[PDB]
């Protein structure tokens, strides 16, 4: 029974120790499990011996089960607690095993559990009418530097997909509705507010992993976008287009194709706040990923129809109107909130 679990599970671990640390680094191998060796090995100087990778594997798939078991009862919020009497009389908490699981994350498992726990937790991030724990779990679970090791890159390479619409109706939720009575969520409550925040950095963690192979994702997200676009709804729609919309470059739609439209914002109206940010983060997110894809040749190039050119990826005007921006910034009106996201594009 448990060695059934454990082969499902993709935790063998052979009981050879040094063929197991050979395998886990082995990206061929079926337990690949990280890129790069630690330089400085994880305080392998301890003066004893601890537990062995078997042991680990046990309590892995101990929790696993228990976490499956919980979710699957469809009790999240954890409000009701089952005793050996209630199950006798007939004839499991998600957050408990959550913390398991984050107190377990150092033992190294495999890319393909990895790949089934960022699913999950994923998906129960967007858990409704029953969570910032979740959201940080699956943001650990993709963590772009990780003793220099992109999980990211390798769970991409495995084949991991996420649902983008869940995503894209929980952030238009916001958006207004004919009846006000009947509106779970508006944007002037804090609770809201904090809610939408934790939404939009969720997605931006799940962006990378949408399908694209579906050539028609960008084009139908960013007219939907555009036509919810308003002044009444500016507000939510521009964070919403900065953190959900993917980075997909096709031979007909490119993300880069929208990019006059933000300028034709950001040049008729004056430094503020509110629209001078998600103009800098957006277009310096692009610029970064690309310039990484290109560095990134053979093995995650395919922007060949996005040129770096003399700079980067803009334009002469684009520039200039960036660089007089910053100026007036810095001299006249102060209007930058991360500077680090500003700083980005340049």
């Amino acid at each position: 029974l448990l060695n059934e679990r454990l082969q499902h599970y993709t935790l063998d671990y052979v009981s050879d120790r040094a063929q197991h640390m050979k395998n886990i680094y082995d990206p061929s191998s079926r337990w690949f499990s990280r890129s790069v060796r630690p330089e400085f090995p994880i305080e392998e100087f301890l003066p004893y011996k601890t537990e062995s990778h078997e042991d680990q594997a046990k309590y892995l798939c101990h929790v696993l089960v228990n976490l499956y078991i919980a979710i699957s009862s469809l009790d999240i919020q954890g409000l009701i607690s089952i005793s050996s009497k209630d199950l006798a009389d007939l004839k499991v908490n998600v957050n408990h095993w959550t913390n398991e699981l984050k107190n377990c994350l150092h033992f190294d498992f495999p890319v393909a559990l990895r790949k089934s726990l960022a699913t999950v937790y994923y998906y129960l991030s967007l858990v409704q009418g029953q969570r910032q724990m979740h959201v940080d779990m699956f943001e650990r679970l993709v963590s772009l530097d990780d003793d220099r090791t992109n999980f990211t890159e390798l769970l991409q390479k495995q084949g991991l997909l996420l649902d983008h619409q869940i995503m894209l109706n929980f952030l238009c939720e916001f958006l207004p509705y004919p009846d006000p009575d009947y509106a779970r969520y508006e944007l002037s409550s804090k609770e809201d507010l904090q809610l939408f925040r934790l939404l939009l950095k969720h997605a931006h963690n799940a962006k990378p992993f949408f399908d694209k192979s579906k050539e028609s994702l960008l084009v139908d997200t960013m007219n939907f976008l555009l036509s919810s676009l308003a002044p009444s709804t500016m507000m939510a729609v521009m964070p919403i287009v900065t953190s959900v919309v993917p980075y997909h470059y096709h031979i007909h739609s490119k993300i880069i194709d929208y990019f006059p439209f933000c300028y034709s914002i950001w040049s008729s109206v004056s430094a503020n706040v509110a629209i001078d940010t998600h103009m800098y983060d957006f277009v310096g997110s692009i610029s970064k990923d690309v310039h990484n894809k290109i560095l990134s040749s053979e093995h995650e190039k395919d922007v060949v129809g996005v040129e770096f050119g003399e700079f980067g990826i803009f334009t002469d005007d684009q520039m200039t109107f960036m660089f007089n921006r910053l100026q007036g910034h810095l001299r006249t009106d102060g209007q930058i909130h991360s500077y680090s996201r500003t700083v980005k594009p340049f």
